């Protein structure tokens, strides 16, 4: 237990009243509105999220990166703080890798997952850095690039990332490269693309029977001018054209500005090629802010369609979730932790749409009614739901401020000792 | 002859002594980097694209029409002025037209044209509007529309283009609905394309074998929180499901900030749907400016992929290319004439790139010198070729001077009621 | 009364009992955040956004227009109908008036506006479309065009809406003009801009001591390249330049993707040139559609500045807001009263704000708490306050419930032509 | 010399007789114009733009960094390279500083510029991140910072370039920062510009008679929530604020999508506010690309009016452009190189315009006409006159070709340790 077990008693205690007051207040609310909160609980209690490794520690920037205190070093330090958020927010049972970033000895990465309460995701393969020793520099790009021997080098190393996988328990390999040009004429949109496919099959080729190879776009960084995977688009062509076991990944801060994501998301689900969701908010670009801090509606809408999915059924959604932030300017656990609350959040509003009313008015094309039935869900205030789940699967009614009673990041700032 | 050929003779005789000195410089110029000009000057000569009909009329925002004189009134004084524009550029010969608004006795459409040298590319179906006497409303929707009633009639509305369409020569139909919705919640993203994908089959049964069905997305606009033809990827998914002669239609002003159009170009292309073309420019959203008249430069990157596909060799490879804008501000005429200038001139420096070292250069890894292998192309000015071009072939050296010179929009503006 | 107060109070009982028990509710968990529930409902009944007179009629985009039944004729229907959603939401009492579009007896407006419970906030002038009669076109522009004669006429025409506002109680000039370029060259940035700003200082001159005279900024559209008045920079130099008297409109949907909004909201608060906010939502460019339908915790951040200037005692802050809508797939009354509520939304959670935790968050840098000070406040629901605070002065608890069992749009419907 | 007289001299011979025929032509076309092409190139042979001290050096993003051979390794390698570019272009013969990256004996600097043919430029300060041993860090602000202690810190900085820039010849600091919030909430927008004005007026007062101050706006990055000199509007604030000797300076890619950059650049000449223009190029963000590889009319309309404002008469303005690029897949000499070059095409086409001709256009509103006009002056092909005016001033006929016929990269690859 990264926190302690009577802390989080101690705190959940104080504030079980002021719970039970809200928990009941909005139950009788829901109840005049034909919802049973209990149904609403059960299923926010299962939602998880999967975790990035490299997300517990402090984010930058080109211009530069302010480290705050104990920022874990290594996978080992790592899988720490994850389990904090886990253990608090009962959302994070899941931690996605990063390779070469979290190599270590699988045997020992799995008992340290066991021992933390805590299971591994899909894996993320690196061709967007160099490492040290390496044959081929990926400057140029990697599994798209224009010399053979680079390609397979990148090949290689995504197979490695599922060897590493399998023995850890993970069913999938994420594949998110910087492969692109910064000017015009650079590279043959066409044959690049070629390449790339090429190379995917081959990856696809040592994907076990279970496996799937998620596959995620982009419209631009570490690319200027042109990205291979830049959109859903391209992204589309790829999964069908790998087979079954490949889908598509859709990262919120991916896109065009003004991009209707949220149909991305429906039109992907239809063709039974939404691999899963990347969670994170922007303004900007590809900001990796935390979740719904700055469009937490636009986030409720991506959600109303995985809900409809989820509900109405749809041949192949099993969609892997993941959170993919950058946190450059707050403690990193307590970013993830509130940003996995806020995608329970915009979840649990999203199961309070009526949905055959919904349904009716989109038929009768009644769109101010149409409008006003999400709005209803989505402005209702479901944290007391949120909490009561965490409360009833051994998490902390208010996780950040548990978080901070408990003297974690102290703690840790002992153990870990910084540059300066 | 809209134009008097000694209005044309005249002014083209004033301009033939520095077109020659022009025209052999850059001959001279193109020799030392191993480029006939005569052979590019003879691929521009082929390079057509189809003008909108009614594109021919002065247009407008949602807030105001400002109408120059001599405005067009009905297709055939459209189709008038158009032989204006191939007249003088030889560079649009075909027509599309717009039903209802174009609707007219087929025979006359084709007899009309015949006599002015003009061709009809393809149809324009209209959905996102409603004319007078219609029984159902496209307020909200047409070949999506939650009503059975609605979709049908949308339905027979893009067969019966197709009729008009067979019986004057054209060959393509061309779909762009407003299809969508202003609010979260009004439509199911998912349903609404379904109905939508239902009826195209529909058309798609009565589309003949010589004929393709192309659809066009767009973003936004009259749709302002969802397009059930948003952008290139469901515009793939509608062509792939539709069949082998639906294919995909590119406006440029049609896609997000920053969208890398170009692209998109290489993708469709890759995948045989790309059907054509809609020519035009932009900087804010889908502004149907005069083409090349606000980035000239992605307009060059554009045609560097269709220049590029002819070379790769790709088989049945055929784009229509259209212009489709708006001229809120000049004479429709004149604009038109230059945006099919800008078109000419950005084709023809992309057949000035060197296919050879740009590859190399691409193989290698040299984005310096293979950004600048296509700068070298782009940074030459072809207007001598263009010039040239439309002399050989019956066009004006500086169309817009000449069509000045002829002072046909006085005279159109006497014979139209003002 | 336009709405029957029999259904108001039949609509009301029938919510009455719900809507104690969530008032009682939301009393309660405020109570334990340290606020009165009351202190928010009697502000919240004091806050009022002006209503836009063309705002009642359905809206279109340059494709299609598509009407409903009972579209209002002339400023005394548009009256009629703003009357409804003043009366069943209680937060629009001022009507703000567009000429020539609602020139009319000035007497006679007075009077049916007493009647109807209502009064006239800020005029608007329009010289963005010509109308018949007219001496010059507006085509090339108004208050920045190159002729002369053109500008005179478009400062008389400003002239002549202060009259007309001086005679019905208006305070203000609103002014904004579709003056901008479509071409890169076609204008000269700075002599265009100063032309408006000589011809801004002539209609400054007619300005009563008491009034305030408003500019309203847009990226783009009608003007597709560039727009004298594009952003809130060329806005404060404006209103910097005329005068005291001279302050700047902001309106949501007149931005470049991405901007923040709230920020500008600040900065013109800070150097006392916000003149007001005009209320809308958007995802593209200026799509005009219902306030915080699209981004309701957008809206509620520029709320939060507007409530943060009231906290730090900003003086001389009296903000002229109004929703500026167009609402072309809802019925208009319907839209601009859940529009109005939005508002009010928006308002009353930039109210909860815990000002002193915040600032307390933001001294000692701590992002992620000051942050959720502000989400503690946006993510309560207050509408039992919206509702008990409509119910208290006499309006309806649902008001859109109320005006669609009224069966108001057949009423009108019948007695205006289709 | 950096490069040797007799390469150059070779690779000019070489190419002689094209140049000869291509610039004979365009004189002639250009006579029939009415325009005297002597005249331009005069014009051309005497423009010039600063190039970045930190620009010789391969750049990169957040995701991985792609050095090259012969990675410069201090400021005195880094002026070594800036000769280069100015020996070849002709173009650059001032370079600006970034303190304290370049700190070094303020005397051994000015010697080795004057030994090498280079000026120093606007001098630039760096409180975007945080050098060694600093009291404060500048994680949550710098000159805005809600600490006050930071504040004067980073004020003190400042003031120390402004002593380093007077010692060898700079007449001009320019300040851009990364100050801003990542979230709602976090920054209240008017106290923290109030801050950063006070502390800019206390760098003001540090400003000897003859400098100027420029302050730097960017829409975001860094900070991706607010900013606090995020437009031109703000920036025209400060400016205004603190006095005659400070004014804005307008980079290319700080901008939100779509925005009208040249108009902005003619509001802050018409109100005399408009220090400089930073080139570059970009299509997603603030992608700092070589000037002109992305969109070169948009450059050329940038020049419009700057030469439209001596068209216009404005006096005393004498704006300090510089270059600001990342190259991350270049040789940073050539781009450097290129870019420059590319300034001075669109500055050439900029003059070639017909103002007469169109002043009447726009009198009448003869929308095409107008800009056809500018059209037939960007259209024109000026490389010969560009050639030339490199030919007559010592510079080559073709800079990157002569540059590498020299081998000036492997030559400093083998004198220069690579960073391990
Ligand atoms: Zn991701
Ligand atoms: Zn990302
Ligand atoms: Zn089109
Ligand atoms: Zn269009
Ligand atoms: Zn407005
Ligand atoms: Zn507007
Ligand atoms: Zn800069
Ligand atoms: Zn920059």
């Amino acid at each position: 237990f990264r926190i302690a077990q009577d802390v989080v008693a101690r705190e959940n205690d104080r504030r079980a009243s002021a719970l039970k007051e809200d928990y009941e207040a909005l139950g009788a609310n829901l109840a005049r509105r034909g919802v049973d909160i209990e149904a609403v609980t059960a299923k926010v209690e299962k939602f998880f999220v999967a975790v990035p490794s490299w997300g517990v520690g402090t984010g930058g920037t080109r211009f530069a990166r302010f480290p705050g205190t104990g920022e874990p070093r290594g996978i080992f330090d790592k899988l720490d703080d994850c389990a904090v958020i886990q253990q608090l927010t009962r959302a994070t049972p899941n931690v996605s890798l990063h390779i070469p970033w979290d190599k270590a000895d699988p045997k020992e990465l799995k008992a340290r997952g066991d021992a933390l309460g805590l299971g591994f995701d899909a894996m993320n393969s690196n061709t967007f850095s160099d490492a040290p020793g390496q044959a081929h520099s990926y400057k140029y790009g990697s599994l798209s690039h224009t010399n053979a021997a680079t390609r397979a080098q990148a090949v290689e190393h995504n197979l490695e990332c599922i060897e590493i996988g399998k023995a850890i328990g993970s069913k999938a390999l994420t594949v998110w490269i910087g492969d692109g040009s910064n000017f015009p004429g650079q590279s043959n949109f066409t044959r690049a693309f070629e390449r790339y496919l090429s190379a995917m099959a081959e990856i696809y080729k040592g994907l076990p029977d279970d496996w799937k190879l998620f596959s995620e776009h982009k419209m631009y960084e570490p690319a200027f001018y042109s990205t291979v995977v830049q959109d859903w688009g391209t992204n589309y062509l790829i999964a069908q054209t790998l087979g079954p076991k490949a889908q598509c990944l859709v990262d919120l801060g991916h896109h065009a500005p003004n991009t209707n994501i949220e149909m991305i998301v429906a039109r992907l689900i239809q063709f039974g090629k939404l691999g899963g969701f990347h969670f994170n908010d922007s303004k900007y670009g590809d900001d990796d802010l935390d979740a719904g801090a700055i469009e937490p509606y636009r986030l409720f809408l991506v959600f109303n369609e995985l809900v409809d999915a989820e509900a109405r059924g749809v041949k192949g959604f099993h969609p892997a979730h993941m959170i993919d932030q950058s946190h450059n300017v707050t403690d990193p656990i307590e970013s993830l932790i509130n940003s996995a609350n806020e995608i329970r959040r915009a979840y649990a509003q999203a199961l309070l749409v009526d949905r055959a009313a919904l349904s009716g008015y989109q038929e009768d094309n009644d769109a101010l009614m149409a409008t006003e039935t999400l709005k209803r869900a989505y402005r209702t205030d479901v944290e007391p739901i949120l909490a009561e789940a965490r409360r009833r699967t051994g998490g902390a009614v208010d996780p950040v401020a548990t978080y901070r009673a408990s003297g974690y990041r102290a703690r840790v700032a002992a153990e870990r000792p910084a540059s300066v």
